[PDB]
């Protein structure tokens, strides 16, 4: 048996591995390159241009954490978009609130959605739903051409080597406040607090030339560099997204594996020195 | 430039790997398999038996987190043991308050400290303080035969497979209790949530058997399998380890990393598939 090995620039000097039990399919798309393949103890993963998207065991954690964190904060969210998030996971989330009404996602690649379909069915199953309408387009572009705004803007991208390089700079945030409803809110992936502080340092800075509230929280999630990944947190308001407004008590979230109330506040609690650094940003 | 792999079948089908700056020491000792390398992107590194046991880059998390959970929570402790913990990180942190009048270590292997005070000297200075008393033994047999008892036990064991065999099962903690005071505490590293909740589930229960209170807490530590580490708590009062009695505010703890008041308690707010599986314990 042969193993899969996650190596990046993004973070020299380490890498994480996964034995192959199976793999499924590859292809060059449009933008990049595809990887899905059946691993020995984290069920199928998806890779793109060599950057583990996701798997079967933990992907619960960082697309319950990414959905529910904002969904619990907007008071009767109707309109919701999804940037990136081809595999559907964000969606699948989303779809459990009768409350909304619309769920537009942006995903450049095609090829992502449809092989998500193809190879991980209880992943993209939101498809399926009627209030679910696809845009295939560089969200760049469609950010600057919807006429719609939105109550809560998910951005579920990839790494910002490849197609997503537009979506992490000023600009970018500029036009996800422009696309927010007057009382939005945005959630994207950040760095991991154990590799580019820098970074992270730069999106706050970007995101704060716009937004009243910007607050940075972790995910736990093993397949990930590091073991954690950030989600970046902008509000309108000055009462932000540390708090939930809402519990997840229908029995569409009976099947919750990871996010809770208790964890939505305390996904917010940073180690100190990470504290430290972006203090005066 | 060669890399070093983490394959364990205590892991299986997963690997964490780190490249290797240059090797700096290897031996047998009596009990393990002892490597020492400065990697290229964390620092020194210490591996034993293969499993790697700590990092310049990230050691704080553990051993702050491991420290200052129980030693907020206890008032005025006087009296330390650490079980394991040869290359010193817990006895530095410990030697921070200057309440503590005594700290026993036991260490089964004298080669694990002689290494730590060679090659990894900003963590095993604790040594050098005079409170610090070194007993080179198995903890099993020690706490055996200890007649003092302690306020605050941290058992900073490597894993099940090895020495520290003798640290996960039920007899242990019998001998934990009985060394502890009245109102004591004892803090153990304990399975990642991630891999072998059967293990966290066996473990809760020994502690259960004799102690009020059994509490599980998570650290976020990269180079840790799964990217992170529980801490197992264990209470003879019903109040618990959650909540700190203190915050650090002398010169000694202006240096910290990881550890905070907030933090502390969100350490304890677990992901949900977990809770499930400890309820009926
Ligand atoms: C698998 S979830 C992450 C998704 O983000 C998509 N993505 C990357 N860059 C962009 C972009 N500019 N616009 C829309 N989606 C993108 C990627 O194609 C991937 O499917
Ligand atoms: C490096 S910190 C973990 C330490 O736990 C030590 N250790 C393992 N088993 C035991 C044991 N039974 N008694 C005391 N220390 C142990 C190991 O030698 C290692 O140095
Ligand atoms: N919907 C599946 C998630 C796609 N987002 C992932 C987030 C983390 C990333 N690794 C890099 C982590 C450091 N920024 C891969 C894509
Ligand atoms: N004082 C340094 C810490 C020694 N304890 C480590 C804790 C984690 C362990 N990996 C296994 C993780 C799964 N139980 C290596 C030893």
């Amino acid at each position: 048996k042969k193993w899969f090995s996650e190596f990046s620039i993004m973070w020299p000097g380490q890498a994480f591995s996964l034995k192959i039990k199976k793999i499924l399919y590859e292809t060059k798309s449009k933008y990049q390159n595809v990887l899905v393949f059946e691993s020995t103890t984290y069920g199928k993963v998806l890779v793109l241009d060599g950057v583990i998207q996701l798997t079967e065991k933990d992907e619960f954690a960082y697309h319950e954490m990414m959905t529910h964190v904002p969904m619990t904060v907007s008071k009767e969210p109707k309109n919701v978009l999804v940037v990136g998030g081809g595999d559907g996971g964000i969606i699948r989330e989303l779809c459990k609130y009768k409350s909304v009404e619309n769920i537009d996602i942006c995903e450049i690649d095609e090829t992502v959605i449809e092989v998500s379909k193809i190879y991980f069915k209880n992943i993209s199953c939101g498809y399926e739903d009627k209030r679910v309408n696809v845009f295939i387009e560089d969200a760049s572009k469609f950010l600057e051409n919807v006429t719609n705004t939105y109550d809560v803007i998910i951005v579920d991208s990839s790494d910002p080597i490849g197609p997503a390089e537009t979506l992490f700079n000023q600009n970018f945030y500029e036009k996800i406040y422009n696309a927010l409803k007057p009382n939005g809110y945005c959630v994207a992936q950040c760095e991991s607090l154990w590799i580019h502080v820098g970074t992270i340092k730069n999106m706050i800075g970007y995101a704060k030339k716009l937004f009243k509230k910007v607050e940075y929280a972790n995910i736990s999630i093993p397949t990930y560099p590091c073991g954690c990944i950030g989600i970046l947190c902008c509000s309108k308001t000055d009462t932000g997204l540390t708090k939930p407004n809402k519990k997840l008590e229908s029995k569409e979230f009976a099947d919750l594996k990871y996010y809770n109330y208790e964890n939505h506040s305390a996904a917010f609690k940073l180690p100190a020195f990470l504290l430290k650094e972006i203090e005066n940003i």
